[PDB]
């Protein structure tokens, strides 16, 4: 719906997969607590964006911030 | 069509505010470079949640990262 005029950067999660092994624990155990669905889920895998909705759920979670688990990136 | 189970928390734009006025520029000058819609600009103002498409091109323009506009707080 938007029409902007900056496109060049994406989402990067590098931060959130060093969180996960700071804490032990596997992305599926992070998936599974969250209730994040499986498609959902894998757009991490692939930068992908997702919701804020989601990575607040994440936050809370993990008990972290938003600059913990997401970066901006050149794309 | 995500059922989550962390429901707590809310996206904040304060940092965002604080970096617009470290900048000397005014919210409506953001809004018209980066092409943000006058109803998803609003929802800034609100604390309400926006597309991360959005928030990346705002990084873009500003030359910033996420946790330099965004946190995660209590709702």
């Amino acid at each position: 719906r938007e029409n902007l005029y900056f496109q060049g950067m994406r989402v990067s999660y590098n931060k959130l997969w060093k969180l996960l092994i700071d804490r032990d624990m596997k992305k599926g155990e992070l998936r599974e607590a969250v209730g994040v669905s499986k498609s959902t889920f894998a757009k991490l895998g692939k930068n992908e964006n997702v919701s804020l909705t989601v990575l607040l759920a994440i936050c809370e979670y993990l008990n972290c911030d938003f600059g913990d688990i997401i970066e901006a990136l050149p794309e």
